[PDB]
């Protein structure tokens, strides 16, 4: 029996008996990544160079921000286009808070490589009005988080408590297709994925660790090497081939460089609820308490057994 | 004043003054890839999975073929799909012979990873009755190359004597868009490409270079990496953003893993075209003289500052 | 603003306060309708050709509402002008709505590329007994919801419910329906007049004095003009926009008309009534007659309210 | 062996030897119209909507006089649109006269009704300097005409000397598909196409034919009766299933409604080459010699013997 997104939605929201608010919301954030993907695909560009006689993160930006607050279920959402969060007006307020990035990899575009929307769903915990610090709670709290990947397809990964589903998108229909149910991350995976240009200001763990993997201690095959440069990309191959993904701090960037609130807490989340890890190599992504938005924090997450072993080797150095 | 590479391939034919067929032969590839991006993107997944109640490869690999010999301006197609050059039925037979990979990096179609079409187009230079021979041509002979990435939008790189010009795919019309001519690598990158999980295994020449890219002896600006794993990925990257991309020989691979025919020189002529430069460390690619259709050859390509300090590196080991 | 039909359903779903049933029924048929629309426009038809080197519209029309309804868990009995019995919803599929369709209306006729288009009706199922075929013979009085998907230049959801009658646009670059025409009012008074005038030699009196009528005022006014494109889907849609009257009357061969009951006349009916406008029989409303088979035909006559109202008068001088 | 719209032109065009004009021409009215089919399907509605917070026949006819002027194979365009004759600027004069309709029906569009595109073209004559005198030919000297019809599915039909093609458009790919070659109308149909409404005004010869047609000579059955209110949804109906379409000069138009250069002509050639007819009631729509860019004229079309039947009735009042 074939699934669609909208069906998978209406019946997990139906079963937890609520306002319909998530479920509203969910629709919402679907249809303006649909909107996205046909734009980033560069449908009407004839009409750009004048088959007849904004900029793409700008244009998602709008779409996610527009969509979001006509759905009537949020109240504060925060996205790396803006600097400050944006207070959705009183008359269209609703009890989530989201943080996203309307799309990922956007600064090398250029040369057509992946690119994605990363989106985490939080319930407003505070009563004062609506403020961006509503969107200031630690990872544990999301209620839903994904991202959706614009890659050789259009995928979007969904997890919420139940697990983690992912969704096709066949651009004949315009639908979302459930191709693979309940995902889980492998135990151990065979690729590690980072970008080694930054070797000459790595903390030791990360070069022993990355060591360890070119040269195993123990004579095993040496992991495969892959780095695309788009976060949603990387994350997306490590979920479905398993291995790690790292972007640890340079003594350039000693907090990290993704961000905590739309690229590290969404992911950390998703491969959670896959069976992975998420860790900063002092703590749980997810339990990191952020103070800013727009705040950066160190991530190494895929397969458990890889992190784990990232864990051993970080603490070997503490 | 718009163009298309319809537009575009006409024009250049006629200028030319020849049979036409070269013009009819890049049309139906141009169809080709159109019909092999729908399918990338996933079209009609839906009835896959029974909204209504077998491999991307061989489909692709298909359109190609039936393209190209529907065309009768083809006699001998080589393809990294099969084991023996296809001869062209007599009475659709042209003057050309075409290499080409139908589906490069599709070993990773699963993570929804780019992926695309390269191609090579040669002039028969025999009179011989049409055989696998007549693909045994150097990259030098090239009368027109490029590929088609199915990335986050679809482009298509065409490279011919004239220069290499590319178009973006409009999926609204299902026309190319020529939306950069004449195109030129920059003659300097910061970007370095390749998979560095193969470190154990490198030969001292590039083991020494990618040391030089991380920790630069002159203390300048590491170089950032990349490394995609679909070689019409990190070649379109390093070709926009200039760089460096290697998948190098070693003492268990004297030759390389990528194929000549198909994925060497058709790369190695679109960067010549545009620039660059593409060495197999002892020759340029271009001047090899294949002996098998399916030989391999080690490639280092990009900007020509990057690849010719390459070569300073490699000569210093020899 | 923008509203889609997902947004949309979802809320008056969610103001209805029930199971939710007609809301994912409706999401199905919806995402149905859009499979419809891209194998309608000819999609992939180029591998039908051999560019590589395959069943009818009706046909993969039928299987795909078909499937998409009984996935939805809202239904328990489905009649399609395809299948010659209703169809019995699995136990474990069962949902407590009833819905008559015709998958693609005006099939016979898809060669020329003519407008086609779905037709559906949806009724709650009004008995405690196993579900059967006798659950689809309500009055279209009954009806809970019903309209039309109009495959024509762009491919366009009539939905009409007791709230009203509202017009998506599917925009093919997202596969969205846009809400482009809320709570719409068919005209008072149109200028159109359509039908299949080919059986003008079996017109029944009262049909040929009406015609003659829209094409010799008789207080001298200007004459009609004339419109019939042969697929009912289209020839209403045009009739809802315009405004006017559509006809397909019985005749001396056909004395209970062409068009089926249960998903051809009772649907558009009543997204006429909900727009202000008229469907009689000539005898009664459509909505009011009482079905007997699932596939029993019946004359019908709609429009502007004004139009079909002079119809009844010149068939009741006739009678 | 599939063909599609680029490959025959390119092939017929070949065949002709000639300077490759009327090719580039076709090309690109080609992907005008497969750019008006996409705007007329609504592609991007939802922006217009304000999902992310000009009228169809003004970009209809924008989209083919670009196209046209920039194929360098036009000197004269008349258009529906335009008042008078669009004279193409010196730079990118060509030697064809292209006299067409952008969006036929576009004044029904509001509800959805089909639409399409006639074109008809003409080889310039004269020596002399552009102007709307060389649109003025009789439609005896046609080179090439068609239509593309946007109906449940969008079709092209081209008429040359060589017969009539129809084309499917396949949005996957945004590609003409051949679907049936040198076509050929049925030698009696039986459907008759006209707005009755105009009955009152009515030529007695018109009400004769009308009646024979509802009411049968020779015992015959019924024609059946279409109209649709588009002609290039009439006319095509009547080219696949046969039978006459007819718009004659009633007492008020008595020239007829339709235009003579874009609507009566470019049918008329379709027609002949399919091996049907096309009379005014006085003479060969072809053969009418215009005096005004958008001139009337009467027009009776279709199969042959329905048409030769009318005017049987024609002289039979005359
Ligand atoms: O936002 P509400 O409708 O008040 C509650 O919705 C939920 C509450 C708990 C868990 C889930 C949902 C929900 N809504 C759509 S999918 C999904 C999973
Ligand atoms: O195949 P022919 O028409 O005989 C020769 O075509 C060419 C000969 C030389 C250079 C070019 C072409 C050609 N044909 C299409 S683009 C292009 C550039
Ligand atoms: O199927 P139920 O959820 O039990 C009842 O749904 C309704 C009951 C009355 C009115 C409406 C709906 C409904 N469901 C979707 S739109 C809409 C309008
Ligand atoms: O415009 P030219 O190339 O000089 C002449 O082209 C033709 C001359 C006669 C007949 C045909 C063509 C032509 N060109 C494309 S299809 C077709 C049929």
């Amino acid at each position: 029996d074939v699934n669609t997104l909208t069906r998978f939605v209406m019946e997990e929201g139906r079963k937890a008996r609520g306002t319909g608010e998530l479920t509203q919301l969910l629709n919402s954030l679907c249809t303006a990544v649909k909107a996205i993907s046909s734009a980033v695909r560069k449908a009407g560009i004839a009409h750009l160079y004048g088959i007849a006689g904004k900029k793409l993160d700008v244009l998602s930006n709008d779409l996610v921000m527009n969509m979001l607050k006509s759905s009537f279920a949020t109240c504060v959402l925060v996205s790396e286009e803006d600097k400050h969060a944006i207070i959705v007006e009183p008359e269209k307020r609703g009890k989530y808070v989201v943080c996203f990035d309307p799309l990922d990899g956007s600064s090398n575009i250029d040369c057509l490589v992946s690119v994605g929307t990363i989106f985490g769903i939080y319930r407003k915990k505070s009563t004062d009005e609506p403020s961006e610090k509503d969107a200031l709670q630690p990872g544990r709290n999301l209620v839903a988080a994904g991202y959706a990947l614009y890659g050789s397809a259009t995928m979007l990964v969904l997890a919420m408590d139940c697990g983690v589903n992912c969704f096709m998108l066949d651009p004949a229909i315009g639908e979302f297709i459930l191709v693979d149910k309940d995902v889980k991350i492998k135990k151990k995976g065979k690729i590690y994925s980072l970008n080694e240009g930054y070797a000459k200001d790595f903390d030791p763990a990360v070069t022993e660790y990355i060591q360890r993997k070119k040269f195993p201690p123990d004579n095993s095959a040496p992991y495969g090497a892959r780095y695309v440069g788009s976060m949603v990309a990387d994350v997306h191959r490590t979920l479905v081939y398993g291995g790690i993904f790292l972007y640890p701090a340079n003594k350039k960037s000693p907090n990290g460089k993704l961000r905590l609130l739309y690229e590290c807490n969404p992911m950390a989340y998703v491969m959670e609820k896959a069976g992975g890890m998420a860790t900063t190599g002092k703590e749980a992504v997810l339990d990191v308490i952020p103070t800013d938005i727009h705040q950066r924090a160190p991530v190494i997450l895929g397969s458990p057994d890889d992190v784990l072993e990232f864990l051993k080797v970080y603490e070997k150095h503490s």
